[PDB]
């Protein structure tokens, strides 16, 4: 009697299958793609949140080979002065970053969100002359005439620079923007760690399958996806993939890095910063705090680690093959059990493990 | 070998699909109906304990567009009488309630609970000439000789009033109530928050397939049903309208309101007011408090905002198409551990969220 | 890949779907079998554990019109005089027990367990001789050369006395118990309160789904099956006869109970009594206690007011009518989060819930 | 739309279904084969892994009638001197091992790991030269080039020795290994109580599916087939050994009895030995540790009367039977929350259970 | 061997010996002095704290008879801006605490910083009733100097020199005219001082020790910080104290700076220390100040009942503790029964 158009899953209910392997994970590659027109040496960019990416973070994210979303939670002159260090930012010395994103002039590559709202003409105008390599046009519901009508309008408007719609869940949706223009679409709906959606709204699609949906829609296309939300742990990152992500946004995972906005907060012992959703104060998230983790770096190169590890035991050599050729093994909560660690008092636990 | 059914689902289970919206939260229609002959303006009814509706509230809820359901643990003049205060009850001055739930004369809407014992005609004749708007014949077992008799009486012996009958939670039970002449039918056996009817007796239906288990009954009738119990957070509301609901009842939500029956009580640093089962002390309820919430209008505006921010993602314009239209995915214990917040430290939440 | 035979349930797997009813809760009959050739006003049976029934139980379960099984944990002479104190016990001056499980000659009903180890021959002769009623062949696997060669020699040795085989949870082991002629088969691997057979061999079957297999592997032979281990709520009990149970045995319920062996135990400001599995110290069950739960006639009134609830609700008039007509659905664990008290800080509990 | 090859299944989602018995578990015969060439009198392995197996637990392990695998985090001589320990040990005096694991040469049995690094050769060499019986190329990813080259070159370079290769989860890696001249698979992808595989590489598979699918795959090979990782409790042995393993491996079940490396360690009034995984310190296991659990031979005894009460249930007369005739039921949570002890407040519990 | 010039006593410590009582709790007087030419209705004085006291705070402290201290964590023209909302602010609050033209009295705060001098002239100049000249240790050359400065610069303003916690430094400030000092040394909620540097004196001999000191100078002691409970207040103003402040008490408040905080079904607004010798936190929410106010007036005028206390130069002079050990406290707090209803003066 009820309509349900189907079971829907998230990462906690599928397993990677090893396949036969010959390429090591040091070996193998992890260039994708952002958009049609944006190159990533690795699959990662960090959310358009005022606890996660400005300038000092977009810089990182770009040096290691993804890119940084700036938010919009600021005026636009800001906003557009945020996108301008990026862009104008030199590499010192004596360090390297030999996986940098970089647009054809050698400057390093930025994003910076947008809305739907009166101010946008003029943000979207502001974010372009300041050199933005990608206008994101991010709003609770991408599949909507507010957001598909002003991708339209910023492609035709600023030819040379790409655009993201999102967010979205629904292959439906998919077409939709795809039908707008857009260089490459967002998809998550209520994953997010501080996100309430779901619970307020009632509304969403378990991660896994909304991911799957939308490839297969965009399947023919050369349109990029982009999984925005709910990654936990760099296993997630790898189920991401195979679901048919071409890279994943993150926000909790990087809130607690020395370059996202913030100072370190002291409390029972441990350090930790802030991190808040942006429908935070009819609220669709909350406000908390992440555990301090150091520098970009060594969260990138667990993340990294632990992608590089799938992709072995997967028999994975680059991206696209990890994308469309492993399989999964659904499982049940015991399952799930049976994968964390289980019946051992842990007394030192792992960077990349709680 | 087991005699099964079905398959029954609950709110936890569930999530809506977005879809393509051109109709913004804020202009979406929440117009709806309690029974064939009374209109609300928004889908919530209060529930009829002694916790929650006495005249107080039941005006309240009528001023917000919605309607309260005087409860039955009182004298029948007692009963009256709160039945009258809300009748008389003249808006003040300044003051103004433009949803407001009015009679043809202009009088704020009320409902009123009978069972089926002893004193239940002469209860019922009391209630009608203090000019209730709907009598509502409700029991633990609404699919039974004695409710569907008793609702025959009131039909043939009150013919201006109306008449809900409950609870049920089956398709056979909404075709026998429908016969019995009900202008509507309330659905819910066991989900009540203070209920223990599914663990004392082992019986019960999970709320979303009660639900459209008796919409499907009644197509073809026009008689609206109302989901009762269960409701824990606003997305629940917004599932239990598209399973087919015309309206809901809650108890646990609006008894920690400043218009609900009782005071403030203050425990260990917090808030309170008492909630309790009507079915407790072989008791079928146990006895506890809620946090307090302040003044009825502010849940009521958390409720709404969740509700219309669940229309705007599946692009339901009114309440007719939110119940027709939208779609679920079935979901998993995983896919409802991503909806809520995770693997984040909250520092400060939400009215709407914990 | 595995061989599977089936999925199979338990008790909170499933919940009993309410019918249309005349007969109220206080007018159902509540009269069954223990065996081919006794009857019971109650379907309650009090297990055989040295925790749970000796004489002072057994005679208030057979005054309540249930039966007690005396255990074996004890020498041959000390279990016949138990079985002697309660056929000898008569009803004093002015109370009387309208329910009371009498045998031709007005005595007090009454079981005892035996096993299949050296002493059973003289175990059993001296059980009759006490004027046993019925005598139990109780093991942890009844489906055995050695319990099947046992009940063929006690109809044919004792051929006044009844007869019970047990445990067991298939057809074919309730089949290989009728043909060696059992008055009764007794059904449970496992699901017991304080066993851990299903962890410590990794052995067993819901006991839902167990109940549901037997029941339909005697029917056309008249043979009762007793649901035994398990039950936690009264609910349980009326889920049972459900599946197709004659009646149900239970332990932890009746060992916090003043006929129970054993004193009352203070602790952390709660009384309880002791309560141990028989298996326990390669053991197959631990050692406890449970809450002090008063006298019998309490729990019996509670459990009973839940059965006949749930008879009330199904629409069931009588015994024979609640093992073969009503149905379950099959729910998920959000379902049962909802059966239970949820979202309400409870204040004041119930006898029958927690 | 996601490539799913199967659900998969885990221990706590399956019971065994009893069966017809006429051998009691003291008469049934637990003898089985480690490899091809190697038999073992009881299913028992003991993992290698530093905190679990070096000379003075495989000397224990074997005068059991199982067998320890020494392990390779320590220099060539270092593991050929505990391997000759093994291979020199003399029965004392008095004591007498009947189910000693015993080569041709009346030498008490022992294995030994090697990876596929660069000393790998020199390793071999070493320990085929000490005397190992069995060389277990032992990796994380055994359906790998390297893994499978390297088991060919042991097998053609010391034609004397038995070879294992792992670890595995599929029928083709099972194949696989087998066309490369394994004499027996080890299999487990991720359910180590210390592993963190599945977590941060997101990879698995469920180790009850692990194990049917690698025994389907071996059939018609004489190949045995090791169960590695994932015991908690001895249930899950005698389920393992259904789903067709021929023998199981264990560390943490023995990195706390006296025989296994380090000290007892006291904390918070309990005793406890250290258990880390080899993969820990972007590592893919932790740090902790295990409650001290005495002699090995008592935990042997448990074990074994745990799959020896399993075989005694289902009927099985020895390892073969139990392997190929006996069947699962699936179960649910609700299943797996009634297997365990539930609804009593434990005061004594079992060495074989908590 | 060690230098240990006392014991000191605080707040738990001791307790009230209840005395003859002739006037009922609702017809003592709580009139008392805040300095030697202001007086208060009530002995209330809110601290000068970024999370207590602002002009909207201050405005309802002086509605209620008793002061509030606007706080100096912001520019010299943005806290003078302050102090002139309080002072224009216009209304039934019969209590109100007024200057001589009818205006609602404030105080305000100064260090003894660079800016010190420009702000207490652009605070005197907006019309500020008393200088606060508020430091952490009031026993130094600079603050008595400063303290001394503005006396001769503006010996139109009344002026509060603090913080102190000895007889000594109580003597110091009333010769460098002090027109009142502040007592406390330590003993905030959310200060950190006498484990950072191991320095302070337990608050109820500190307040004796002071109001000994003073006994004849006619210079008032505010007794500031430490303050959980009314009961605390009432042992205070007998410890010798013309007034106590109070941070935490009153950062709950609606009229206290910053949004109310919802956390684990509680609300709550921030709190914190100026200073680290300071943390940061958060107290319960509290509703109207006029609440707590009430409140805390009742459990005064209970004490005063007990003590038979007629007035505040009474209370402060005649009553009488008995010593306490940790079970008399035990037996103080509720006791070995499950609270199931707590009550507004008692969390
Ligand atoms: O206030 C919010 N409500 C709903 N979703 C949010 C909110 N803030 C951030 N998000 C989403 O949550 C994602 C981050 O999820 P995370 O990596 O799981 O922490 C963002 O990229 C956004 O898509
Ligand atoms: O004592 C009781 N036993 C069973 N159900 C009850 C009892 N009291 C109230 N209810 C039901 O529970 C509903 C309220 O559920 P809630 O909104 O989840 O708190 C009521 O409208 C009634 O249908
Ligand atoms: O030591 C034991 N091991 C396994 N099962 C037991 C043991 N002791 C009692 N039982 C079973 O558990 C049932 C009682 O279960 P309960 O009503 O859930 O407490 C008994 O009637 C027996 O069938
Ligand atoms: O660091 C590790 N990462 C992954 N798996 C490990 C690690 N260490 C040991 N294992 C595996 O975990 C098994 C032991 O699992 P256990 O019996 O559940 O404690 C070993 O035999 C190995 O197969
Ligand atoms: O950072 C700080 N260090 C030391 N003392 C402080 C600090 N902040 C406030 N105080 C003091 O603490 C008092 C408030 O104390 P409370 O009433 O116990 O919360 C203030 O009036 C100040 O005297």
């Amino acid at each position: 009697m009820l309509r349900i158009s189907q079971e829907a899953l998230t990462f906690d209910d599928v397993l990677l299958i090893p396949g036969y392997s010959e390429v090591l994970p040091k070996d193998v590659s992890l260039k994708t793609r952002l958009t049609r027109g944006i190159e990533l040496n690795i699959p990662l960019v960090s959310a358009a949140m005022d606890t996660v990416t400005e300038a000092r973070l977009a810089i990182a994210m770009a040096q290691e080979g993804g890119i940084g979303i700036i938010h919009k939670n600021m005026g636009i002159e800001q906003q557009a002065a945020e996108v301008r260090k990026v862009k104008k930012h030199e590499t010192a010395k004596a360090k390297t970053y030999p996986l940098a994103s970089k647009d054809e002039q050698g400057r390093l590559r930025v994003g910076a969100a947008v809305g739907t709202g009166a101010d946008t003409g003029e943000r979207v105008a502001a974010l372009v002359a300041a050199g933005v390599d990608v206008v994101v046009v991010d709003t609770a519901h991408g599949h909507s005439k507010g957001v598909i009508e002003r991708v339209r309008w910023v492609k035709q408007t600023f030819p040379d620079v790409q655009v993201i719609g999102g967010n979205i869940a629904t292959a439906e949706a998919a077409k939709a923007l795809a039908e707008a223009g857009a260089d490459a679409v967002k998809v998550g709906i209520g994953p997010g760690s501080i996100c309430t959606t779901r619970i307020v709204a009632g509304v969403g699609v378990p991660q896994i399958s909304a991911i799957a949906n939308v490839a297969a829609a965009l399947e023919g296309t050369g349109v990029p996806l982009i999984a925005d939300g709910g990654i936990r742990f760099s296993g997630d990152l790898a189920k991401a993939m195979v679901a048919g992500a071409y890279c994943v946004m993150m926000g909790s995972m990087f809130a607690g890095t020395e370059e996202a906005p913030g100072e370190i907060e002291l409390f029972q012992g441990r350090s930790y910063k802030s991190y808040r959703g942006m429908g935070s104060l009819v609220p669709e998230g909350i406000e908390g705090r992440v555990p301090y983790k150091g520098a970009l770096s060594a969260i990138v190169h667990q993340l990294m680690g632990g992608l590089r590890a799938a992709m072995g035991y997967t028999g994975s050599a680059d991206i696209q093959q990890m994308r469309t050729q492993p399989q999964f093994v659904r499982i049940t909560g015991a399952g799930m059990a049976e994968s964390h660690v289980h019946d051992v008092q842990i007394t030192k636990e792992a960077p990349n493990y709680r």
